[PDB]
DNA sequence: CTTATT
DNA sequence: AATAAG
């Protein structure tokens, strides 16, 4: 099966990705920033309870590590932790918007191509690593009041909330894929962000690459979602497109 | 929670 | 003078 050949491609039998191939990350600030520091709204204990596993669980992955830091921004309850970034957003240097628009990217699909495979990557952002230099900027604080504990923590990968997250996966993806469109010159392989469409000619062609493209993504250290992948369909769900017969 | 948008 | 999103 799918799920048992290649065991290190998926999120469910693969363990947590890490992009083993890219330097982590260093975040740029505006010439004339300093660190901000909000202070975390009180937060109830339902939400808390309802935070406090996931927290855990980024603690015991290392995606989150204790520290102090000049920047603080405050954690809402959405039961998932959701960190309001928008003072550091601002105060980070912009980059160039690289991410085609979906209408774009899909306008790169050949009629020659209609065996697809669609697969998203799984905690995308977490599988590239953040330089400690840069990890300060990113930090909450967490109390937790009946085991004595208050102090900041923050993120080893790059953040979900972070304006440049989706540019720079997308970004480091390409780079880490650039041999595979090499190899596979006559497959398409369209990426966006944590979303992949690959078209082939053929069902074999497209089985063939689908293979060889699920060894690389595991070979790299990301991992996709086994439970929503699409494989070697005529007929997909890419982007909100329904894609079949070279429609749409 | 704060905050940019008839 | 409700809404979506971080």
């Amino acid at each position: 099966t799918w799920l048992s050949d290649f065991p290190q491609a998926w999120a469910e039998t693969g363990g947590m990705g890490l992009a083993v191939r890219q330097a982590p990350l260093i975040i740029p600030l505006k010439a004339t920033s300093t660190p901000v520091s909000i202070k975390q709204y009180p937060m109830s204990q339902e939400a808390r309870l309802g935070i406090k596993p996931h927290i855990q669980r980024l603690l015991d992955q290392g995606i989150l590590v204790p520290c102090q830091s000049p920047w603080n921004t405050p954690l809402l309850p959405v039961y998932r932790p959701v960190q309001d970034l928008r003072e550091v957003n601002k105060r980070v240097e912009d980059i160039h918007p690289t991410v085609p628009n979906p209408y774009n990217l899909l306008s790169g699909l050949p009629p020659s191509h209609q065996w697809y495979t669609v697969l998203d990557l799984k905690d995308a952002f977490f599988c590239l690593r953040l330089h400690p230099t840069s990890q300060p900027l990113f930090a909450f604080e967490w109390r937790d009041p009946e085991m004595g504990i208050s102090g900041q923590l923050t993120w080893t990968r790059l953040p979900q909330g972070f304006k440049n997250s989706p540019t720079l996966f997308d970004e480091a993806l390409h780079r880490d894929l650039a041999d595979f469109r090499i190899q596979h010159p006559d497959l398409i392989l369209l990426q966006y962000v944590d979303d992949l469409l690959l078209a082939a000619t053929s069902e074999l062609d497209c089985q063939q690459g689908t293979r060889a493209l699920l060894q690389t993504l595991g070979n790299l250290g990301y991992r996709a979602s086994a439970k929503k992948a699409q494989i070697c369909q005529k007929q997909v769900k890419y982007l909100g497109y329904l894609l079949k017969e070279g429609q749409r």
